[PDB]
């Protein structure tokens, strides 16, 4: 089926990989204020900064 | 079926690569007032600044 | 079916990726108020500023 | 049915990965009051702060 | 079914994996206040600060 | 004699300089044949292929 | 004399400076001869290819 | 003479220096032949091929 | 003559330097002959090929 | 003569210095032959290849 399956024919290879990540932030800060009080029947959900520069994620169900 | 499959003949190869990812922010941060009060039936949901410079996510099910 | 498949045939590739992303954001930050009171059937969402430079994503079900 | 499977031909090959993770922080600090009294049929969650730079993760199952 | 399974042919190869994670942290700290009194039926939830520069993981069920 | 000497006022200032310096060379390489037999009074001077991208110099005397 | 001496009056300053400098050479290589028999009263002098990408000199007396 | 003598007012200052240096090589190698009989009265100098990305010199006499 | 002389007035300074130096070389390496065979008055230097990155010199007499 | 001498006012300093020095050779080496027969009035010098990737000198007399 697979003879080869992509050859790679070569004599001299040289790769620089140049990643640059810069995640600033505020000096400052963030301020936030919530009110929460469970009575009925709603959802609430509160996040607070988070820094994403790289992530590596071949397979995941449900995160 | 596949006897080469994309074959790559070549003698020198020389790649650069230059990943330049500059995320900036509010030195005097952000400011934000969220009221949840629970009674009927309703959703709410709230997120803080996040910052997503590179990610890398060959699969994912319900994120 | 396939015998060579998109054959590359060369001596000498020198490639130079250049990715400049620049990122500003506001230093006096953002103020903004939400108000959410459940009662009724209605249905509420709030996201704060994010940053969006790059991103690498084959396949996704349901972000 | 794969006799070489993506075979590698070379002499010399040098490769030199860059990875530069910056997070920077608020050095004030972030300040939120959040409420709850259980009482009705409600949920709610709350996070702090978080620092992502990077992530190895092949296979996942509910996180 | 494989042969080779991929086979790598070579003299020379020297890689350098630069990995430069640089996590930083508010100096003058966060402050955030919760309440929670059991009464009805709701579910809640607090997490701190935390720092996750790098993570290995093959697989796992139920983080 | 000088107060401000160029004074400058301003409240957000981002600069961004791209230099893109590339210098292609000859694979196949340069082939030259040069003959000296000193007997007389003459001056003679051989260079090879050089690469000048960039050069600061503030001051030099005789190069 | 000099009271300011150029004043720099801001509040926020963010610059990036890429210096992008790619020199690539002859895989082939180069091939000169040269013959130098001293007899009379000449001068002679012969440099290899050289690779000048960036210099810094401030004050230089005779190179 | 000289009160500020050049002052720096500033809050925010974020600076990323990217000095990406390149220098490739000839795989193959160069060949060259030099002949040199002393009997008369002349100078030969012979150099082989040298790699000059960054200097630093402040000053410098008679190099 | 000198009261502050260049003050420095910040909150937040944060520099990033990337110095990515890449020197390549030849695998099959260089090969040359060369003859002396005093006799007369003649002066004669000869250097092997050396990797020159980066240097630091304030100050320097006779090199 | 000299109050503050070039002041520095801060809070916050963040700097990462990222030197990254790569120095490659050659594997098959190098080969030279040089022929000295003292006899008459002259000078000869030869260097075997030397790696200069940085170097530290406030000050030097005859190197």
């Amino acid at each position: 089926e697979n003879l080869k399956h992509q050859p790679g024919g070569g004599k001299v290879q040289i790769i620089n990989k140049k990643l640059d990540l810069s995640n600033v932030q505020s000096k400052c800060g963030s301020k936030d204020n919530i009110k929460h009080v469970p009575g009925g029947g709603s959802v609430q959900i509160v996040y607070k900064p988070v820094d994403l520069s790289k992530v590596t994620s071949k397979c995941g169900s449900l995160g």
